[PDB]
């Protein structure tokens, strides 16, 4: 069921490059537009991400990427998914030609909101949610990528909490001290998720090296508003930077606040 024929993909067109190689568009059938992710050799652990592939295909929501499959036959492996004609969010934010109402950015975090929240309600971490994980469609719909792949990453600069690629400026004190991951984890990133949506894509801590940001955040320095959230907006993602894992609210929380500034806000 989880496995796709090489021989029904067309190429098209490159899509850039992402932790495992390159990225291309392309039909499936002739007919459906697909993304096919071709795995670098000694990119990925391949054994253990396939037989994950299998209960990836079970997770299934309208602002998640979808997976349609496999293929793990030939040498490089292949996973195919919804395509998302707009690209990453984080360039799609720093075009500034869109020129984005405040009422656009919250949709954004709604969206992110609610693909975590499905995550969550099926005990699913993403472990590197950010703007860059997540794609935008040609509709504007903004939904979640790569959710759990970290985990199969051969990359130590990925994987070690001191590496050049560890997503440090999205991580908690309890990630960056003791290695501590849960949903608490992927709300504090969700948290900064929202201010580089109302950032319009700024680095998040952009005066700090990695190494000054976490030493900053064990001292319990934050992230402070952008320009273009309100208070309202402001204090939903300051409640994902609690200090306490335990005091920070859930997805279903935040989701049910999003909803309420959006009625208040629009
Ligand atoms: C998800 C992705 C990546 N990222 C990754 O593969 C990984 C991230 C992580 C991995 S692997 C493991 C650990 C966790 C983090 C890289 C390149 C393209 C796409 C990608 C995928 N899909 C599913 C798309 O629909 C898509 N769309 C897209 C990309 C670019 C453009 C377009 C363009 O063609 N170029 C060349 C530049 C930007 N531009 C907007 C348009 C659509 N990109």
């Amino acid at each position: 069921s989880w496995e796709i024929d090489p021989k029904d993909l067309t190429f098209l067109k490159e899509l850039g490059t992402g932790q495992f190689g390159v990225v291309k568009y392309g039909k499936w059938r002739g007919q459906y537009d697909v993304a096919i992710k071709m795995i670098k050799e000694g990119s990925m652990s391949e054994d253990e991400f396939i037989e994950e592939a299998k209960v990836m295909m079970n997770l299934s929501h309208e602002k998640l990427v979808q997976l349609y499959g496999v293929c793990t036959k030939q040498r490089p492996i292949f996973i195919i998914t919804e395509y998302m004609a707009n690209g990453c969010l984080l360039n799609y934010l720093r075009e500034m030609r869109h020129r984005f109402q405040t009422q656009q950015l919250l949709e954004m975090c709604k969206d992110v909101c609610e693909a975590m929240e499905y995550l969550e309600s099926k005990q699913f971490l993403h472990r590197d949610l950010a703007a860059r994980n997540c794609l935008v469609n040609d509709q504007g719909v903004v939904k979640v990528s790569d959710f759990g792949l970290s985990r199969y990453v051969l990359d130590d600069e990925y994987t070690s909490s001191v590496g050049s690629k560890f997503p440090v400026r999205w991580s908690p004190p309890e990630v960056l001290m003791y290695s501590k991951f849960s949903s608490k984890s992927d709300i504090w990133a969700f948290g900064v998720l929202m201010w580089e949506i109302y950032s319009l894509g700024k680095m998040p801590y952009e005066r700090f090296t990695n190494s000054e940001t976490a030493e900053h955040i064990a001292q319990g320095l934050r992230l402070y508003r952008p320009h273009l959230a309100s208070e309202k907006v402001y204090t939903i993602m300051y409640s994902c930077w609690h200090e306490k894992a335990d005091e920070r609210p859930t997805f279903k929380i935040l989701l049910s606040n999003i909803l309420d500034v959006m009625d208040e806000e629009s």
